[PDB]
C-alpha cells in the first residue's frame, strides 16, 4: 500500500533517503495486535479512530485527555491519516493529568496495569506499549518498564527532551526496554533529543503532525512524537511475522537504516527506524 503526501515521518520511516512524502507499507497495517498509549488519554471519539481506540484506565477524576499529548501520540501510532499501524486496536491509560504532569507512583501503577490488562483484551500478533513522557532517575519506574517488557510486551520510551545523556532519566535508561530518541525532516538528531549509549533507536521527532482533540490536528515536536513511531512499527512487524514483542527492539535496530543521521555525539546509536518494505 501508499499513502501519497504522508506526513514526513511517516515516509522516512519507510524510505532509505530523506525528502519524499509517500508511505509505503504493507496493508496487514497492524491487523491483530494492541498498542497501549499511557499518557493524558486518547480522544477515542475522534473519527481518525474510526472505532478502534478505547480508553481502558484512568487514575485521575474522568479518563478524557483534556491536554491533546496523549491523543498525537495515539494518532501516530494507529490513526488512519496520520498513523503508522493503519489497523491496529489502541488502549488508553491516562497517568497524566491535564497538564502533562504526572506523579511516579501512578506512572508505576500503570505500567503493571498493563502487564495484567494485557490478559483482558484480543491480541493474537502482539502486544506493544508506547511511553512518551519521564522525568529523572528512578529505580523503582525503570522496575516497572523491565516488568511490563518481562510480561512479553513490547516496551517503547521516550528518551528525553533535554539534550542530555538520557542514562539520567526514566524510564528511558532502562535497558531492557526500546529508548527512542529523535530526528528531523532533514536528517538531524533534533536540537532538543537526549542522547548516549541507552538509547536503541531513532524516529521521527521534530514538525510531527498528528491527531488533536476537538477532533482535531497539529504539528508537534519531541522524543514524545518519536516514540510512537517505534511503537507503531513494532505493531506493523508483529502482524507481519517478522518479530515478536521481546525480540522487537533487536529486530528494528537490526533492519534500520545506518549512519545516516547528523550529530550522533560519539558514543550514540547512528540507527533509524525503517520498515524495509520498498527495498
Ligand atoms: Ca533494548
Amino acid at each position: 500500500a501508499a499513502q501519497t503526501n504522508a506526513p514526513w515521518g511517516l515516509a522516512r520511516i519507510s524510505s532509505t533517503s530523506p525528502g519524499t512524502s509517500t508511505y509505503y507499507y504493507d496493508e496487514s497495517a497492524g491487523q491483530g495486535s494492541c498498542v497501549y498509549v499511557i499518557d493524558t488519554g486518547i480522544e477515542a471519539s475522534h473519527p481518525e479512530f474510526e472505532g478502534r481506540a478505547q480508553m481502558v484506565k484512568t487514575y485521575y477524576y474522568s479518563s478524557r485527555d483534556g491536554n491533546g499529548h496523549g491523543t498525537h501520540c495515539a494518532g501516530t501510532v494507529g490513526s488512519r491519516t496520520y498513523g503508522v499501524a493503519k489497523k491496529t486496536q489502541l488502549f488508553g491509560v491516562k497517568v497524566l493529568d491535564d497538564n502533562g504532569s504526572g506523579q511516579y507512583s501512578t506512572i508505576i501503577a500503570g505500567m503493571d496495569f498493563v502487564a495484567s490488562d494485557k490478559n483482558n483484551r484480543n491480541c493474537p500478533k502482539g502486544v506493544v506499549a508506547s511511553l512518551s513522557l519521564g522525568g529523572g532517575y528512578s529505580s523503582s519506574v525503570n522496575s516497572a518498564a523491565a516488568r511490563l517488557q518481562s510480561s512479553g510486551v513490547m516496551v517503547a520510551v521516550a528518551a528525553g527532551n533535554n539534550n542530555a545523556d538520557a542514562r539520567n532519566y526514566s524510564p528511558a535508561s532502562e535497558p531492557s526496554v526500546c529508548t527512542v530518541g529523535a530526528s528531523d525532516r532533514y536528517d538531524r538528531r533534533s536540537s532538543f533529543s537526549n542522547y548516549g549509549s541507552v538509547l536503541d533507536i531513532f524516529g521521527p521527532g521534530t514538525d510531527i503532525l498528528s491527531t488533536w482533540i476537538g477532533g482535531s490536528t497539529r504539528s508537534i515536536s519531541g522524543t514524545s512524537m518519536a516514540t510512537p513511531h517505534v511503537a507503531g512499527l513494532a505493531a506493523y512487524l508483529m502482524t507481519l511475522g517478522k518479530t515478536t514483542a521481546a525480540s522487537a527492539c533487536r529486530y528494528i535496530a537490526d533492519t534500520a537504516n545506518k549512519g545516516d543521521l547528523s550529530n550522533i555525539p560519539f558514543g550514540t546509536v547512528n540507527l533509524l527506524a525503517y520498515n524495509n518494505y520498498q527495498a
